């Protein structure tokens, strides 16, 4: 049991938190897994709708994870990394704003490098209704902190924008930036943005990233 | 000692074959050192200049090199896996047509996948005198051989051109194609190509592809 496709084509049909057990990780890891967008069979990477939890970190607990699968979290770098190295995952984006409107962005492969290639991400195929164009770079970033400036910008962008993202310079997205409770009509640029859904000024209600094999 | 990057700065720096030790291999590994062009440092991942051999084969084969550094070879998938895991890499692609012309591409960042991921191919940043558009495609291909048929084609891209590459449908290049020492006025287009540098139907009289660290 790699990943929650496999929980879910062993017949556990409702979402909810499972334990799974990632090739090479020498423990065994609780994540929260949907069962209901599409089929089902998506393990969550990361997850937002509250703001009751601080995404402003560095390096390492970007890379072991943060956070309460049965709340908001991030899975953790090392753990996303070793799950999509496993096989071939899509990734699969839910998002929502401050006015009722769901949105998803997915894309065909994802995968990320290893921590000496500071987690680098690389996508193809963007579809969805979350905007025409990928709001996350698609063509190559590495991985960024506040402790670990990777980014495609002369500038320091986990420093301007907060959080732990694959920033370019910095680029049209930041599921983990501020939590702002008025996303709406107020600031600010540091929020939880997608640039081709809602702008770079609008910070999102709620947000989740999740992943399963091509099939 | 990782890469020829290493066997260089230790002082060797006399092109030719060296023996390199690398992370989560069992053996060690003899790679031909290209320590000349452009500061030197360079593992050399695939070499022809004769067509002494034949590049028609598997994927195990083309998972774990065939041919000798002293001449043409290819490194193997596996190998070039292992060493662009250890760090962040560039690559270096060396041409020559047979009208005495020589240019490269480059690329400031290289890796592919694990097998797993079917060693899929991810670029950015191409510049160089062998065209101003890669013919490498940089936004995700599998690699392909004949009995593995991983390209982003309907057809078949593995057999219609030969070899074992990162086809896309089936794409503007093939270094591992057929060798013809008659390619310059005369067949054929599953011939070892380089769109942008020289056109589809005309067939290369040297290639070398070779890599080294960022620094
Ligand atoms: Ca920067
Ligand atoms: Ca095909």
């Amino acid at each position: 049991f790699r990943d929650c496709a496999d929980v879910y084509q062993a017949g556990f049909n409702k979402s909810g938190i499972y334990t799974i057990y990632i090739n090479n990780m020498p423990e065994p890891k609780k994540v929260f897994c949907n069962m209901d967008v599409n089929g089902g069979g998506w393990t969550v990477i990361q997850h937002r709708e509250d703001g009751s939890l601080d995404f402003q970190r560095g390096w390492k607990e970007y890379k072991m994870g943060f956070g309460n699968p049965s709340g908001e979290y991030w899975l953790g770098n090392e753990f996303i990394f070793a799950i999509t190295s496993q096989r071939q995952y899509m990734l699969r984006i839910e998002l929502m704003d401050w006015e009722g409107n769901r949105a998803y962005s997915q894309y065909d492969r994802f995968h990320i490098g290893n921590e000496k290639q500071n987690y680098r991400l690389y996508l193809k195929g963007h579809t969805g209704t979350a905007g025409k164009q990928s709001s996350l770079i698609l063509h190559g970033a590495d991985f960024s902190t506040k402790d670990a400036d990777n980014d495609n910008c002369m500038c320091k962008c986990a420093l301007m924008l907060t959080g732990g993202w694959w920033f370019d310079a910095c680029g049209p997205s930041n599921l983990n930036g501020m939590f702002y409770t008025a996303g709406q009509n107020h600031g600010k640029l540091n929020g939880i943005k997608w640039h081709y859904f809602k702008g770079p000024s609008y910070s999102l209600r709620s947000t989740t990233m999740m992943i399963r094999p091509l099939d």
